[PDB]
Parts: structure tokens; C-alpha cells; sequence
């Protein structure tokens, strides 16, 4: 059982770290997706796919739920 | 402005009302499951099984414009 | 090597699902912590510890990555 | 208004300046590593090794008020 509405997945990861100050939110893509992934939402409301195994990705996450 | 790709992991069980669908598109081949997405006037992206008769018929009607 | 500043960890998980509409952000606690955990930041800016293995927790995360 | 607990996973290598510390507290026993937290006037929470001489001395001075 699962939603029959589309679900976002990532098939590519941004190569280098996004500017930390341009990021306001994040969310992990569904476990249903083929690739694990972190999607950062920038302040201009863009959505960027990132690799959860990357050090900067984990640090950005730790920073985001301090705020 | 998004790097994500919409994929489908379930198909709607019953035929969606034809009257409220404004267009359709097929989910990316990158997605594991093949699927037709019917977009409703309220911008709902509903997943449907490409092999279903009603789905093929809806697509045909949307193709004739 | 690691930050010598304090790092937040969770030692208890909220028993039941928080109201989805009261949540604006989330972040996973450091892998350094003894327990894996998800910290939801409410709109009143409170921080609630949650279990990543819980179904509602994963769903809330998937939802937050969409907004 | 938070359910989290501050823990320490590293100790500051050199003695922090005494002049800018307003208080201290020990991290929870729930944390895996024992630690003293020196809070600076800029609200930085710095982790320090309880066994260090300077740490015990700083604590003593903060205890005499």
C-alpha cells in the first residue's frame, strides 16, 4: 500500500556543497526510491539533490535542525 | 527549479474522472515502475497503470485535443 | 577529530505522532550519538526527539522534503 | 522547550580564556563521555576534559563566585 500520487526521487547528486546560507530546509526522499538522497530547499525555493553519505551533507543536516 | 524526478510506486485503483484531467505525461524511464501521470485541474499528479484500458483511452482523448 | 562544542543527542522518543501541521523542519542527530534520532522543529520552535524507525516519522520526513 | 541533551565528543585542546566564561555545567551522565561544559559570554558551549588541571581550577573559581 502506498500513495498513488507521484513521489519525488533523485537520480543525480550535486557535485559540490551548496552555500549553507542559501539553505532553509531539507528532506530525505522516499525509501521507495532507487537511490537514498537528501533534497535541500534553498531560500529561492529550489530543490537540490544531495548524497547522504557525503560529509558536508550530514553536517548541513545537523546544522539545519539546530535552528 | 528542481532536480527531483516524479516517480510512481502505486496505481490508482479506479478510473479517475475524465472531466477534471487537464493533461498527462509518462514518468521518466529512470523510475523503476512504468507509469502514466494524469494531472488534474487541482494539479494533483495521479499515477495510473499504462496497461489499463481506461488509461489508454484517456490518453487517446488527450492526444486528439 | 570533531567539534569540541556540545552536540545534541536524544535519549527518549515521543510516544505518538506530533501534529504534522505543527512541524516546520527536521534534522538527524549526529552519528556520534548512542541513539539514531530525528528531531522535529515545531512552529513554536520546540525540538522533539523521534524514532527514525517509526513509520510516521519517515512519512513526515518525506513530506517535509516536498514543501 | 527541547527534548535533546547536549553531549560532548571532543575536548578543547588548549585552556579557554577564563575572562569570557560566565558559567559551567557537567554534561548528562546519559552521554557516553564525561565532560565539563564552559559557557562563554557569547553563549558558546565548549567541551573540556574533567581530568585536566586547568579545568578543575576554572570550576573551582566558578564555584567560589
Amino acid at each position: 500500500p502506498y500513495s498513488s500520487d507521484t513521489t519525488p526521487c533523485c537520480f543525480a547528486y550535486i557535485a559540490r556543497p551548496l552555500p549553507r546560507a542559501h539553505i532553509k530546509e531539507y528532506f530525505y526522499t522516499s525509501g521507495k526510491c532507487s537511490n537514498p538522497a537528501v533534497v535541500f530547499v534553498t531560500r529561492k525555493n529550489r530543490q537540490v539533490c544531495a548524497n547522504p553519505e557525503k560529509k558536508w551533507v550530514r553536517e548541513y543536516i545537523n546544522s539545519l535542525e539546530m535552528s
